[PDB]
């Protein structure tokens, strides 16, 4: 649990978010890219694995599943690659669900930079702090600290 | 303290390896850019924001603490941006050290990649995960779970 992590593919304005979620904080990191190749996925799993301890990837498409690069990169940052099929019906919803919320975030700074990217972190910003009480942020902390004592 | 960091500019292969520090963990964020702009160390620690809870930046240089994008980033990310002045003369020390380390992993792996910015994330890993027993990463998610308790 505190090792699992789900990545997502969203698309606006003619470019790609890529988002890892981690499951059981919902906090999240993103980027955009202007297209989702197994490259680009393989680089963002190792920029997550070197920040936090990322033990399990759900990927979040066969073609990523597949990737030799996505498994080579599984494989140096010591993560488990995994199909992301939703066995639980409930993880689409929930996948679903958060895009809506980041392009509705998106939408609120958007007028506040000129290149998305800038408004995709402005939105991470804002999802990862929003206290629903904690955030996103801080319960991803506790549930590792709790994970590591 | 918990919330404090430190920007630090190093060079290698022609580019800008642009880090961020967390100073009681020695965790670290590192990106590679063409040249170290206002714009690029605003977005940097736009970043770094949105994942850590970053309350202190002490910026690397008078030109990053002068930027008026850079203080309208730390506006922005509600982070109070400081002078790295090193009044303690250990502090010196430590980021060269630093530097130093970095660029002695990223020979480790440079064979591993062709782009520089691959071997700064791997090597930004490998950082992270040295225990010397905690890691930096372990470091990071204890101060700060201890402090939102
Ligand atoms: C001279 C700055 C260029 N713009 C000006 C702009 C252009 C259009 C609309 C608003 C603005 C504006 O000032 N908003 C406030 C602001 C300030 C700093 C800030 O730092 C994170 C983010 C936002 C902001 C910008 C900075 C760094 C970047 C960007 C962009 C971008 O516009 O996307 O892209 C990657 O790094
Ligand atoms: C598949 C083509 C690309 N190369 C091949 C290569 C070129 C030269 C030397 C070694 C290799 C090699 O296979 N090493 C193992 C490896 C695999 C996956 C991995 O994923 C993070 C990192 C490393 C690795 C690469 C992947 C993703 C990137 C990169 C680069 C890059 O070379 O820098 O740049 C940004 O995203």
């Amino acid at each position: 649990s505190p090792g699992i992590w789900q990545l997502d593919c969203t698309h606006l304005e003619g470019k790609v978010i890529l988002v890892a979620v981690h499951v059981a904080s919902g906090y999240i990191e993103a980027e955009v890219i202007p297209a989702e190749t197994g490259q680009e996925t393989a680089y963002f799993l190792l920029k997550l694995a070197g920040r936090w301890p990322v033990k399990t990837v759900h990927t979040d498409n066969g073609s990523n599943f597949t990737s030799t690069t996505v498994k080579a990169a599984c494989w140096w940052a010591g993560i488990k690659q995994e199909d992301g099929i939703p066995y639980n019906p409930q993880s689409q919803g929930v996948i679903e669900s958060m895009n809506k919320e980041l392009k509705k975030i998106i939408g609120q700074v958007r007028d506040q930079a000129e290149h998305l990217k800038t408004a995709v972190q402005m939105a991470v910003f804002i999802h990862n702090h929003k206290r629903k009480g904690y955030s996103a942020g801080e319960r991803i902390v506790d549930i590792i600290a709790t994970d590591i004592q």
